[PDB]
């Protein structure tokens, strides 16, 4: 659970840090048989290859069963400024394994193969704070900031994809180019 809490987004129909789907993976193999989120990284990267994985961004952007763009996010909200210091910060700690990463239009500024080992204790309660994040791009128009999770978490001991989706407009100084 959790969203990028800032820069500030807003939200469609409730704010809430709700994943948008849950649903089972979506490559074949041998999750539930694997032990931790280690074991759930591991098979990740295993079948990402022969499943074609880029990128999450990738994976979720058209496919409908990772459902609506922007999950719970307004991406016609009120535009926030880019942080000044680099990074974005999350509503809370990130305690599932995965994949993660903050795109500003097309361009890809912070990727992680496991946000929470990468930006976090593991624990709820220690913010997680992305970084480094450079704003600079958004100079020119602003730029619409979208942040893509794939958390891989077992379920009575059964394996879910759950897909969290941000979209947060920001605000930029110089026209669009
Ligand atoms: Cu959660």
């Amino acid at each position: 659970h959790g969203y990028i809490a800032k820069p500030a987004p807003s939200w469609k129909a409730s704010k809430t840090n709700n994943w948008v789907v849950e649903i089972e993976p979506q490559w074949k193999g041998g999750w539930d048989e694997s032990k931790g989120d280690e074991g759930l990284l591991a098979t990740f990267k295993e079948l990402a290859p022969k499943n074609n994985f880029k990128d999450v961004r990738s994976l979720m952007d058209g496919n409908p069963v990772f459902g609506e763009e922007c999950g719970f996010t307004d991406p016609k909200g009120k535009p926030s400024e880019p942080p000044s210091d680099g990074t974005a910060t999350f509503s809370r700690g990130i305690v599932h394994a995965g994949p993660c990463e903050i795109w500003l239009d097309d361009k890809m500024v912070l990727q992680n193969d496991d946000c929470q080992s990468a930006y976090g204790d593991g624990t709820q309660q220690t913010i997680a704070v992305f970084k480094p994040v450079d704003y600079s791009s958004c100079a020119a128009g602003g730029c619409m900031l979208r942040f893509y999770w794939l958390a891989l978490q077992r379920l009575k001991g059964k394996t879910v994809w759950q897909a969290y989706k941000n979209c947060i407009p920001l605000t930029g100084w110089s026209h669009p180019q």
